[PDB]
């Protein structure tokens, strides 16, 4: 089915990046419609149009309980896409969890684990890089669900290569990047499951901005440090082993899955499939 461009409402702003805006579909104009996300280009460039529409493509070939759900294209403005998805009503992790801080106990920060483990797992069957996992990427359906979002960084893998390489970076969540990241612009699953480490530290430490990944690691390296400098420092702390620490209050065996996604060894890194094993096995014995 078809959604009318003269038929989305505009209701409120979500977030920026490309937009992603709250509307009412409502065809009826009797304020019944239904609430949707829809996501939209800034700078419509010929090459972020590119980008934009395989975006479209993989969120549509995604079908699992913890990825956002495609819903279809306005096309209604070819040169002026808009990706329509499911209103995640509780938003992002990363604010959801700073709200409802330690009231959401480790049974609970374990459920969410185990859901984005699966959600990532499923990716990766696809040949799907993500290159972007963090909380902010990650979306509240309800106080039992967890979805990832934002496909705006996902890469495909070619046919005979296990990696992505990244030609010219753009905005680069470097804080939470793999070292054949940093130093060679290469993507994998091996390089998503480092990331996911780093959600598992920002979930333990309950998104304290003095605990954050950019906070410690500007710490460890030196706040006097600045640009470029910045990924020098950050390259030269993680070959010497220089981790994010133990959360306060973290179980043991959480910092050691943490530890083990954050190897400098790209083949010695966890699967997904096993960390949804091992945290499905935590949670159990909890
Ligand atoms: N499907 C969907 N529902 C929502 N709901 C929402 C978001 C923020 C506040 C309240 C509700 N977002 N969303 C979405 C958002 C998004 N990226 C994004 C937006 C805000 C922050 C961080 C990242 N990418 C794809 N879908």
């Amino acid at each position: 089915t078809q959604f009318e461009e003269r038929h989305l409402k505009f209701l409120q702003q979500l977030g920026k990046g490309g937009s992603v805006e709250m509307c009412r579909y409502d065809p009826l104009q009797d304020n019944t419609g239904e609430v949707v996300a829809v996501k939209k280009l800034q700078h419509s460039t010929e090459e972020h149009l590119r980008d934009f529409e395989r975006e479209i493509e993989i969120l549509k070939s995604l079908q699992h309980d913890n990825i956002v759900k495609y819903k279809g294209v306005c096309y209604s403005a070819r040169r002026n896409l808009k990706l329509i998805m499911e209103y995640l009503p509780y938003g992002s992790l990363r604010d959801y969890l700073q709200k409802h801080k330690e009231r959401i106990d480790h049974i609970k920060l374990l459920q969410y684990t185990s859901q984005i483990c699966k959600g990532m797992e499923y990716l990766g069957t696809k040949r799907y890089i993500h290159r972007d996992l963090a909380t902010r990427n990650i979306l509240v359906e309800n106080e039992n669900r967890v979805k990832i979002g934002d496909f705006g960084l996902t890469k495909v893998l070619p046919q005979d290569k296990e990696y992505y390489k990244v030609k010219e970076p753009g905005e680069s969540p470097i804080f939470w990047y793999a070292p054949e990241s940093l130093t060679e612009s290469k993507f994998s699953v091996a390089s998503d499951v480092w990331s996911f480490g780093v959600v598992l530290y920002e979930l333990f430490t309950y998104i304290e901005k003095s605990k954050s990944p950019p906070a410690e690691f500007m710490r460890m390296i030196g706040n006097d440090k600045q640009g470029q400098m910045i990924v020098f420092h950050l390259i030269e702390l993680l070959k010497n082993n220089g981790r994010l620490p133990r959360p306060d209050g973290c179980p043991d065996e959480i910092y050691m899955i943490m530890t083990e996604c954050w190897n400098n060894n790209v083949n010695q890194r966890p699967s997904f499939r096993d960390l949804a094993l091992r945290v499905d096995q935590i949670r159990d014995n909890m």
